[PDB]
């Protein structure tokens, strides 16, 4: 009951569905689901409840936000999706990029995340610096996900499982390597690899490792490594909340 979703026209809803189908095809065909999940997450994860600035309001289309260090390479994702966007002028960029994130999780075998349309495209990007720093630890994760975004510790650990997809690139973040051996499959392998420690051919960031040493995060890592169904359930809830930060709040 924390949300009151807006009424959109039948034509808006039809555009959502037709765009969803185009996104499902393109994301699968171009093998770019991890990049598209990162696009949606960096779009949403800048929300700060104290000022109600940032969040999933389409500002990743703005070159000034694409230029943030944390968003290196997301210009590729914006450009890859623009041909579809041009077919759906009614949709906000805000909705479109969150829909791409939901689709990215779906097409890689993850949970079906509910999608509610109606986000506005806001004119001002957030200030740079809201997103989590991969070199920092649990206090920082709680500042970013908790104090800024309003999400729970469970949400932090579940959402960190987004790293079950994809990899780091030396020219984007400067880190390099995949967390999992199957980076196009949405599964609980991220947590299994965290528990088994560092190993040749796979990467762990300091922020991933902070989940292992924190007394509240660690039980959640253990749970998701053992129980993919529980991971999917908690991930679905956390991604839904993330994708709607600042949007439709009652
Ligand atoms: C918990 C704090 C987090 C930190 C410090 C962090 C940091 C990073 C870094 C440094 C990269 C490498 C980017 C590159 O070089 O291409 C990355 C990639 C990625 N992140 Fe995160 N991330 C966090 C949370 C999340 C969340 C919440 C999600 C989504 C639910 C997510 C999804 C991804 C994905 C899918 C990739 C791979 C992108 C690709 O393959 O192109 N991350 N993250
Ligand atoms: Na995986």
């Amino acid at each position: 009951m924390a949300k009151s979703y807006p009424t959109v026209s039948a034509e808006y809803s039809e555009a959502v569905e037709k765009a969803r189908q185009k996104l499902r095809a393109l994301i699968a065909e171009k093998s770019c689901a991890p990049l598209m999940l990162r696009l949606a997450w960096h779009s949403a994860g800048t929300f700060d409840v104290s000022s109600r600035t940032g969040g999933p309001f389409g500002t990743m289309k703005n070159p000034a936000e694409l230029a943030h260090g944390a968003n290196a390479g997301l210009d590729i994702a914006v450009r890859l999706l623009e041909p579809i966007k041009e077919e759906f002028p009614i949709l906000s960029y805000a909705d479109f990029y969150q829909l791409a994130g939901v689709v990215a999780v779906e097409v890689t075998g993850g949970p079906q995340i509910p999608f509610h349309p109606g986000r506005e495209d806001k004119p001002q990007p957030p200030p740079e610096g809201r997103l989590p720093d991969a070199t920092k630890g649990s206090d920082h994760l709680r500042q970013v996900f908790g104090k800024q975004m309003g999400l729970s510790d469970q949400d932090i650990v579940a959402l960190s499982g987004g790293h079950t997809l994809g990899r780091c690139h030396k020219e984007r973040s400067g880190f390099e390597g995949a967390w999992t051996s199957n980076p196009l499959v949405f599964d609980n392998s991220y947590f299994k690899e965290l528990l088994s420690g560092d190993k040749e051919g796979l990467l762990q960031l300091p922020s991933d490792k902070a989940l292992l040493s924190d007394p509240a995060f660690r039980p959640l890592v253990d749970k998701y490594a053992a129980d993919e169904k529980a991971f999917f359930e908690d991930y679905k809830e956390a991604h839904l909340k993330l994708s709607e930060l600042g949007f439709a709040d009652a």
